């Protein structure tokens, strides 16, 4: 149907906006601490600690399958990145501190993305 097509065009445009948001967020992680999944070879107990692991590569795979239906979904996955790190790692670590910096800096980007997703509908 034409209605299905139009819904597909909206999903595509959302996907374009989210790809730009994701690039912007990832620039706030210049050390690439959150680029890839935590390795189970190197942290074999990770899944005893963290139930829903997340990372930028995994988000990117989801995005390119047009797997985010709305910004809420995407923000959920970004928040998991930060929130998992701040539970697994102690306050006095380079990991935790990088998460705090990513959260603070990413908040600015997401504040305006919310206005763009509403605005362009």
């Amino acid at each position: 149907s034409m209605e299905q097509v139009a819904m597909e065009l909206r999903l595509t445009e959302l996907t374009r906006l989210l790809r730009s948001v994701l690039d912007q967020l990832q620039d706030k992680d210049p050390a690439r601490i959150f680029a890839q999944p935590v390795s189970l070879k190197e942290v074999p107990d990770y899944l005893d600690h963290i139930k829903h692991p997340m990372d930028f590569a995994t988000m990117r795979k989801r995005l390119e399958a047009q797997g985010y239906k709305n910004l809420h979904e995407f923000e959920e996955d970004f928040d998991l990145i930060i929130d998992n790190c701040m539970k697994y790692n102690a306050r006095d670590t380079v990991f935790y501190r990088a998460a705090v910096r990513l959260r603070d800096q990413g908040g600015v980007v997401l504040r305006q993305a919310r206005r763009e997703v509403d605005s362009i509908g």
